[PDB]
């Protein structure tokens, strides 16, 4: 004990970005995890549960189809290795509103100093109507 | 173990509601967590892993499905929320998952809610639950 | 002696099965494709499975994932956690559908937990950090 954990939420006031915040109520950084250049920094080696959710919302279907992506990536200290951990793609269009959440999660072996990022392609479709709809977090097992 | 924990399941005999049940097998409340007015009451300050799952089931497409966990510290403030559009007479199944690590205080009341209990699927045990685990 | 724990992963060479591979701490033994509880207590049970299909054959494509308890006292299979998914809602596009399961349960010495799927033909042994099963004693 005690286990490194983090749960960061998107800043709804940050236009055209997916900006992670830990300095708002119901968001945290604990036992060594850090938020640096919009990335979570792993404090110690071990098995981590990495999780993320983004809610996309559009107002109808415009010309052809829109692609929505959400990716979690890991940049390591050794060899500055840039690996891609979890990724998902969605085509919401096939004027009434649509809602498309993207979930990303898994158990990974991480090392001290690994920097994890949770990114999207279209921040214009990001939904911040209410709180708790878009978050990113890691839990040490 | 001294760690406060809870794993509550939906009552399949509750009409048009998502009613959490604790003492109805494989479900529990431990080390101070109490189930009051369909809310889990946090017994002590600390880091908690909050989790939830709801399974929605419809028969064809005639619709928005939502599932929210909210905190009321000692008006609800959403911790975790998700929205799903299952319709874009074959049946559809749509699970909604909610979870994360939160800093909670003694007396905080957590609720796990849905907008349409008519689409809720509890035909099988283990298909709709809500719990908290102290870290 | 400290805290029984386990994290198993699907065997990528076992085609047509969800076979859990070992390498399991402080007594949590994977005995018959099942995790065997070594002592009484509160356990956090977790699981994930990734499904992948090549297109849509019909809307009758049902995907399930279930964690079951076979209690050492009664000896009957009961669902602890379960979830169902309908991935199918021309040049067929591949689809990916993960299923997540987890919770805190009171388990007894000898209890056997299994993590099963209905269609192993749709299982995607490619992501790895995505098809797993584990328990952590609290
Ligand atoms: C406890 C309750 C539920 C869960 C659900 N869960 C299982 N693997 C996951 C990966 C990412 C996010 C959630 C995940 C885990 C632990
Ligand atoms: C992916 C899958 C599930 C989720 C939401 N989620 C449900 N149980 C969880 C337990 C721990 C963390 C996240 C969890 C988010 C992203």
């Amino acid at each position: 004990s005690d286990k490194p954990v983090a749960h960061v939420v998107a800043n709804p006031q940050a236009e055209g970005q997916l900006q992670w915040l830990n300095r708002r109520a119901n968001a945290l950084l604990a036992n060594g995890v850090e938020l640096r250049d919009n990335q979570l920094v792993v404090p110690s080696e071990g098995l981590y549960l990495i999780y993320s959710q983004v809610l996309f919302k559009g107002q109808g279907c415009p010309s052809t189809h829109v692609l929505l992506t959400h990716t979690i990536s890991r940049i390591a200290v050794s060899y500055q290795t840039k690996v891609n951990l979890l990724s998902a793609i969605k085509s919401p269009c096939q004027a009434k509103p649509w809602y498309e959440p993207i979930y990303l999660g898994g158990v990974f072996q991480l090392e001290k100093g690994d920097r994890l990022s949770a990114e999207i392609n279209r921040p214009d479709y990001l939904d911040f109507a209410e709180s708790g709809q878009v978050y990113f977090g890691i839990i040490a097992l």
